[PDB]
C-alpha cells in the first residue's frame, strides 16, 4: 500500500513545503545536461499533489526549446504545445490546451515522466492509467522523474513489464539508474 | 540477497531521515544503565551507509569514559580493541582524512564493558549478516560482557543465516522498538 | 597539519558539484598512455570525503584491466597489494555493507603497471600528506614504477611540508589540468 503511505506523507506538507521543495528540484532539473541540450522535452500537466510542472513548461519555452503534452486503449502519443498567454488557466483546470502533429518519441530529447511511488532503482508506482509503463518501451531517450522524498522507497512491486525511469531527481539530491 | 536489500532499504532515506531516527536510537542507548554505567566503551569508527557512531564516540567522552576501537589483523579472523586516547580530529576522522592513531597494552575483553556491535542485516532474536570476514563471530565468542546493537528498522529482518557456534547480541536498538533477545 | 583546510574546503564543496569534478578527473586519468597501457592497476576503496574511486575500479574492469587493492597491517608500516576480482557487489562495497572479498593471491610491487596513490594534501611537486599510517610513505620509496594521484584543486597547495625522506607521485591530476612532476 506504497501508494496509501504517500498520499498521507504528501498530504502533509504545506503549501509553502510544497513550493520551498520543488524548486531546489526543478534547480536540479535544469542543471543537468539533458535538460540544457534538449530542444524537445516531454512533460504533462500536474494536478493536485502531483509534483507541479508549470515552471517547468515555462522555463523551456523561455529557453526556446518545444514542448510537448501527452494525449492518452492502452497506448499514449505525445503533441507539441505551442506557448500560450493562458498556461496559468490551464493548471487551473479552467481551459483544454486544445493534431497532425503526432511527435514521434525520436523527436523528444527529454522525457519527464509523472508518478506516485518510486524505488532507487527508478521504478514506480502507476496512477492506474498503465500508459508511462509501455510508453517507455517504445521510447529511448533520456527519461528522468521529479519527485519529493516521501515519494521514494526502497522497494516497489515490480512487474513482467516494468521499466524503470533513467533519473530521479528529489529536493534533497538526484540519483542514477537504468 | 539480504545485504543489498539493506542497501537499497539505507539508500532510500533521505538525509533527514538518518539524522531523525539515529538521533532517538542515541537517546534509548544513552538512557540504558549498561551505558551509564559503562565506564570503558568498545565501538567503531563507521562509514558510508553503515550507522554513524561518531555521535556515541563524542558522548563517550563528553561523559568522561574510555573508548577504544577495534584493530583487525587482514592476517586471520583475529581482531583487538586498542584504547582510542580522546581525539580534536575526531570529524577529520570519520571524513576518510585521518586514520586513528597508546597502540600499546591492548584492551582485553573483560576490561570491556559494554560494546557497540555494528552490522548490516539483523533478525529480531539478535543475530546478525556481518561485513565478512567474520572478525566479530569470533571475538564475541571469547567475549561475555554486555553487547548492544545499533541499528535502523530496515536492516531487521524475521530471520537470517545462522550457522551453529554463532553468538547473538543481547540488545537491538532501532528506530523505533528496542528488541532486549537473551 | 594544515589538512584542516582541506577538510574545509573539501566539505564545503556543492555536493553536485565535487561529482562533476571527478569526472574530468575521469576523462583526464582514461585518455592516458600510462593508463590505457596498464594491465594490472593498484588502487583503494574510497570512503567519505576521499576521492572516489569506484569508477576507476569499474573502469579498470571494463577494460578487462587487472586491479589489486591494499590490505596494509596494523601496530607497523607494511602493506600489500592484493588482487580483487570483478566485484558485482562493488556498489555494497563502497557502500560500506560488505568488505571486498579478494583469498590471498600476493602482487609483487614490479607486478604493479600503473598504481593511483591516495591523499589528503599535495603540493605541485608530487609531494604528499598521507592519511596517518605512513604505508605509502614507506610503499613508494619502493616502487619503480608509474604513481599517479587524483585530487580536487583545494587539496593542492603552492607547496607541502616535507621532510628529507620519502619521494613524491610522478603525476598529479586534478579537475583543472594534469600536473607532470620532475
Amino acid at each position: 500500500q506504497l501508494r496509501k503511505k504517500t498520499l498521507e506523507a504528501l498530504s502533509a506538507l504545506s503549501n509553502e513545503d510544497i513550493l520551498q521543495k520543488t524548486e531546489r528540484m526543478y534547480k536540479y532539473l535544469f542543471s543537468l545536461p539533458e535538460w540544457q541540450n534538449a530542444g524537445t522535452i516531454a512533460v504533462t500537466i500536474s494536478r493536485g499533489l502531483e509534483i507541479p510542472t508549470r515552471p517547468v513548461i515555462e522555463q523551456a519555452w523561455e529557453e526556446g526549446k518545444q514542448v510537448c503534452i501527452p494525449k492518452c486503449t492502452k497506448k499514449m502519443q505525445f503533441r507539441t504545445y505551442q506557448t500560450d498567454d493562458q498556461l496559468e488557466t490551464v493548471y487551473a483546470g479552467l481551459l483544454e490546451p486544445v493534431k497532425t502533429k503526432e511527435v514521434n518519441p525520436s523527436q523528444i530529447d527529454l522525457m519527464i515522466v509523472p508518478g506516485v511511488c518510486f524505488d532507487v532503482n527508478g521504478f514506480r508506482v502507476g496512477f492506474g492509467g498503465g500508459y508511462y509503463d509501455r510508453y517507455l518501451s517504445e521510447y529511448e531517450g533520456k527519461t528522468v522523474s521529479l519527485l519529493l522524498e516521501c515519494q521514494l522507497f526502497a522497494h516497489v512491486p515490480r512487474l513482467p513489464h516494468d521499466i524503470p525511469v533513467h533519473k530521479l531527481i528529489t529536493e534533497d539530491r538526484i540519483i542514477s539508474c537504468f
